[PDB]
């Protein structure tokens, strides 16, 4: 069983972008003059929770006009179907991830089997290509193809200004190997190792200042927040933090291959 994430307190990150999600599953607000963009749903428990930390903030949850995943998998994905009943948010995703989207999971080539993985069905208003924008009230987000974890996972951009200087942030959709996952020879995602390897190429050249992800744990949430509580020079912004980080999941992925290729 996933473990139930714990609230967090919701806030500013940079520019427009905001955090409201939890202690674990990261979720993330951008409020424009013409509505706001919510990326990731996390599951059916979370949408109270990210439903209250957006009216925390000030904002309001009818006000969510597009809704985005980092990718397909439950933790994320799960309380899409909820968040569209309520507040009629058009759902864009990854042409690669579409099918599992839509089969609330069933299609999953690794956990196609495993019920316990499954979601709610729902249809996706438009789907994205590798590279293509999202804008909204003028502000733009870039979908960035890296798959791996996942057939379509998105590792999500944008442009922030704050306190006058201009930073790039960027939500790393994740590219770790769930446990189990088949790099060699897997029958259902033949070129799954080849799109690991591609991500890294992608996510090892990529400007990174502002770095975040799809779950807290990957940069550092907690200690970053309270750093912005003491009031610190934005401590989101962490170019080194994202460098490691990066270069660290890399050569995970390197190390889990080498043990399926020779173990
Ligand atoms: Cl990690
Ligand atoms: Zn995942
Ligand atoms: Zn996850």
């Amino acid at each position: 069983a996933y473990p139930m994430p714990n609230p967090f307190p919701p806030f500013r990150i940079a520019g427009n972008l905001y955090y409201v999600g939890t202690d674990d599953l990261a979720s993330y607000l951008i409020v424009t003059p013409r509505g706001n963009i919510l990326i990731n749903s996390d599951l059916e428990a979370n949408v109270p929770m990210i439903k209250a930390s957006i009216k925390k903030l000030g904002f309001k949850f009818s006000d969510t006009k597009i809704l985005l995943i980092s990718h397909a998998h439950f933790d994320h994905a799960a309380g899409s179907e909820l968040i569209k009943q309520q507040t009629k948010a058009k759902y864009m995703v990854m042409d690669e991830d579409v099918s599992v989207i839509l089969s609330g999971g069933k299609s999953d080539f690794h956990y196609a089997n495993d019920s316990s993985t499954y979601f709610t069905q729902s249809t996706v208003d438009k789907v994205l290509h590798d590279g293509e924008r999202v804008e909204l009230g003028g502000t733009v987000l870039t979908a960035h193809l890296t798959p791996g974890h996942t057939r379509g996972c998105t590792t999500w951009t944008m442009k922030l200004k704050d306190h006058g200087k201009q930073y790039q942030a960027v939500i790393i959709g994740s590219i770790g190997v769930n446990p189990g996952a088949k790099l060699v020879d897997n029958i259902t995602y033949p070129k799954i190792a080849e799109d690991y390897k591609h991500s890294i190429k992608v996510l090892e050249s990529m400007r990174c200042d502002i770095f975040l992800g799809s779950h807290a744990g990957m940069f550092d949430l907690k200690n970053k927040y309270v750093l912005l509580s003491k009031g610190q020079n934005n401590p989101f912004v962490d170019p080194t933090g994202c460098k490691n980080y990066i270069e660290q999941k890399a050569n995970d992925f390197y190390t889990e291959l080498k043990k399926q290729e020779t173990g």
